[PDB]
């Protein structure tokens, strides 16, 4: 039935991570730059009639990896396209946003579905392999679900979306991660012009100056699971996907043309088969490339499939966040679906960019459709839940499109931990941002999410706090090194001996139980923190917390490119 | 519940078709030769297909200049996908606006390289052409691509999100640089199926070459190194598809391996460890592994293995697996389920059970796919016509005919014509003919080959003959005549009418026997050179 989103990863142009995404969502802003030099030098392919675009949304940092977290040895992180290490990291931190570890993921039967569509890096060397890109995770973390990789171009990562989910209805796996990455490396790639690029430099999506996107460059991750099981186990729901499906343009005017026909039909089907009417929906994520004819053919195609079931008018908002990142290819799906799941959690409709004047091709007046330039409430109308929709068609002609509802529900011991001392200092400082900003965090949740959400690592810290000035005070002392008596720090391999009496003996280990059972956190502190395994369950009685989404393992930035 | 197989198509190492791959099959023969200079100078062994330059760009509407410019896996598949659709006997009418999905199996990018060419444009191709509606991926799980593709299609099908499936691989090794038992030695092919639903393709009237009643994937996950396998994934995969569809070990009779010959020790070991769970009985079933044959086809592994066991299935015969002398050491077969079948014989079945089979395809990159086959027990002058876009094609059609009945002494001659009428596309060169007989209808391809006159043989190009059918599309009474013809005797009439451009009712030969549509040859494409401009 419907499939439970319980976490996600992301990181696109501006953006390092799904926070700073909303963040610039909000504030309307564009993250598309001039490339620079240190990428490749524009002048030397620019002829404005060579390349006629000088644009691009670009991830920061594209060569940082952490080889050894991963048990990878850091020579072959050189020969190792990015795209792989950043899903890699992605994927991995997706896992950490559910509150899943290691030690939970041993053996489940979680498939991986990873939108990928270009070889630039592998080209340059002369491992690299689609089918290893794919594989690369669940190699890691000991998965069992099926790992394919999904080049459909653009509409890559929505493909695998629907994919995930079929498998997860009909019971052949238990989790999915589904996920895709899109890097340009190469002027003659992102060069592919074909007439495709806009020589502003900007998608105007729905706007009447459409000329072409701006390439973008993007992963993103999500978690998926059956919502019976999601709510089985505790977990915490972005929201559910109630309907999904993908087709084929079939022939075309030239087989990178859109079809009209298509497009309805997919829509239509949709809709059809899962019982969704059009006037419970209210905002779509469109693919939204601003191309001039493409955009018009997906307006009057959603329009139209909308129209068919409705007289109603200008109830439902539409936007495309390539606007605000540019075209990040096989990310493009899971961008949009991010997105929308933050939209929703917060509420919130937020501005589609470089909008000044409809597309003359279509007249909005009449529609169900309105361009939403807005920041603004995301009205609902009695107790419904918000629903949403994602467009992606490819190149290639494979078509995907989803429907997503909004989910609606029905002193602490804080632990850190990290593979380097430099990275445990890293992770208390992305841990204190993230109290700094969110002033409502539930204390208890958190520190239950740091407990059993996190893997025990061999650098670790802890302390107790019972308000979130307190919390905040606790990470600074840390990170000023300045004395704190609540607060514990251990190096797991110096403090063998110092535990061992807890292990073995018979009446450490009930005095130990009573500690947990009592609630004496400081005890429990110390002895965590040296390397005693605690049983973090015993610590709650009547009332159990519940897992939350915080920030994830902050991995070391290390430099690696071509050998 | 159960997906009908209803056409495939096939080109490997030593085997144009699938014919003649049979026949290979049949006669034990090994297609590994030395790799030639013309490919490149030099393992020094390939599995190699021939010709792989040549494509037919203008059947497609590809202009020629832009074929120098595909990957000639894109062509090959394209041409074997579109062959295995004709198999099945439809055409461009009968696929159009169809909701085909396409799922095509491809791991390399060699010839992008040495120069359009993604991995999703290869899929997109066939789509394209013929306007399907289903979705069009393309599949690199490695080795496992076609099995992988095959899953995710029954699946779709079972699901009723689409209503035809192709599924496919393709795998060409172009380079130096990409290139008992000691590993495998690397082969070349292009296979196709095309999947329905059971139930559709018996309303239909398919002809079935048997069903899929089970199959999975899953990962081999953290093992030693990420391209070695896991026994424990193998048996997993393999116990939880029996399990889920119900299917009795007891009921396998035989086995095609990933079989590498690597690894080899490992998949014996799972399978015979699941098979033993349920079962005490001894070496009851047969194992096998056709890139003995042609070697490792890569991302056509898959296609190549199901296409192998649906032809013994057909014609109820086991075929030799090869370079089999002495047994691994790691394995010991004489209290094992399991038996490497080197004879070729009749594959036995007791009390008129239907045989069942399995095929394994594991991938470098771990991802696994394990698929059960079951075979399928189904409860005068005819008209042939042919046609080809061009008359040279037409006349290589006319030879593929005739060889084909030549060594098929029992077709039904009702059947083959009503296939040549409804299964394929009428196109602008035609020829047609009666027969009442297997000897005329050799004596008349024969005669058209020969061009010796034969007053049953009837040949025109249609846009020459425009004028001349006219008289017969519009009136109300020649339509009549014509009906009265078609419905029904004269043929000869219909013959004549029919070569010169005039669209024939066929369904109106027939009153209430109607023939089936069976297995032919498919369209002969032209043979011309592409390669790199």
């Amino acid at each position: 039935d419907a499939i439970a989103i319980v976490g996600m990863s992301g990181r696109y142009p501006g953006a390092r991570n799904v926070r700073e995404y909303w963040d610039n969502l909000v504030h309307a802003r564009n993250a598309i730059r001039d490339i620079p030099t240190s990428r490749w030098d524009v002048d030397k392919y620019y002829d404005p009639v060579k390349v006629y675009c000088k644009s691009m949304g670009m991830l920061d940092d594209i060569e940082h990896f952490d080889p050894l977290f991963f048990n990878i040895p850091p020579s072959e992180a050189e020969l190792m396209d990015p795209q792989h290490r950043i899903f890699l990291q992605e994927g991995y931190k997706a896992f950490e946003d559910a509150g899943y570890n290691a030690r939970t993921l041993n053996e489940k039967k979680c498939g991986v579905y990873l939108g990928i569509m270009s070889n630039e890096y592998g080209v340059m060397l002369n491992g690299n392999s689609f089918a290893i890109a794919a594989a690369r995770i669940p190699y890691f973390l000991n998965l069992k679900g099926p790992a394919i990789p999904i080049d459909t171009a653009c509409s890559s990562s929505l493909v695998g979306t629907h994919l995930a989910r079929q498998a997860l209805i009909n019971k052949e796996i238990d989790m999915a991660l589904v996920g895709g990455v899109s890097l340009y490396l190469t002027p003659e790639s992102y060069m592919s012009m074909a007439g495709m690029l806009s020589p502003d430099g900007q998608c105007k999506a729905f706007d009447n100056g459409a000329n072409g996107f701006v390439p973008g460059e993007g992963a993103g991750a999500l978690v998926l699971k059956r919502l019976k099981d999601a709510e089985a186990d505790r977990d915490h729901i972005y929201g559910i996907i109630i309907g999904s499906g993908i087709n084929q343009d079939g022939k075309t005017n030239g087989i990178t043309a859109p079809s009209a026909k298509s497009q309805m039909d997919l829509e239509r089907d949709i809709y059809e088969t899962y019982g969704i009417h059009p006037e419970s929906i209210s905002y779509v994520e469109m693919h939204g490339t601003g191309t001039k004819q493409g955009d018009p053919i997906e307006l009057e195609a959603l329009s139209t499939v909308f129209q068919e079931k409705t007289d109603k008018k200008q109830f439902c908002a539409i936007g495309s966040v390539k606007s605000n990142i540019g075209h990040t290819s096989a990310a493009a799906g899971v961008a949009g679906v991010q997105k929308v799941l933050l939209c929703m959690n917060h509420k919130t409709l937020v501005p589609t960019l470089n909008f000044t004047t409809p597309n003359e091709h279509f007249e909005f007046e009449h529609s169900p459709l309105y361009v939403n330039t807005e920041l603004k409430p995301w009205e609902t109308a009695d107790g419904k839940p918000r629903r949403a929709c994602v467009s992606s068609f490819g190149y290639s002609g494979t078509n995907a499109h989803i429907v997503i509802e909004e989910y609606q529900p029905e002193s602490a011991l804080f632990v850190l931990s990290a593979k380097k001392e430099k990275q445990l200092k890293a992770y208390a400082e992305a841990m204190k941002d993230f109290v700094t900003s969110n002033e409502d965090i539930d204390l208890e949740d958190m520190a239950y999410t740091l407990q059993t959400g996190r893997e025990a690592m061999d650098y670790r810290m802890a302390f107790l706090a019972d308000s979130r000035e307190m919390l905040i005070k606790a990470l600074d002392d840390y990170l000023a090194e300045m004395p704190n008596g609540s607060i514990f720090a251990a190096h797991v391999k110096t403090k063998k001996s110092e535990i061992k009496l807890f292990e073995t003996d018979h009446d450490a280990k009930a005095l130990l139980q009573t500690w947990i059972e009592k609630k004496r956190l400081e005890k429990v502190a110390e002895l965590w923190v040296k390397g005693l395994q605690i049983d973090w369950n015993k610590l709650y009685g009547e009332y159990t917390p519940r897992r939350i989404s915080l920030p994830a393992y902050p991995f070391a930035e290390e430099y690696y490119w071509l050998p």
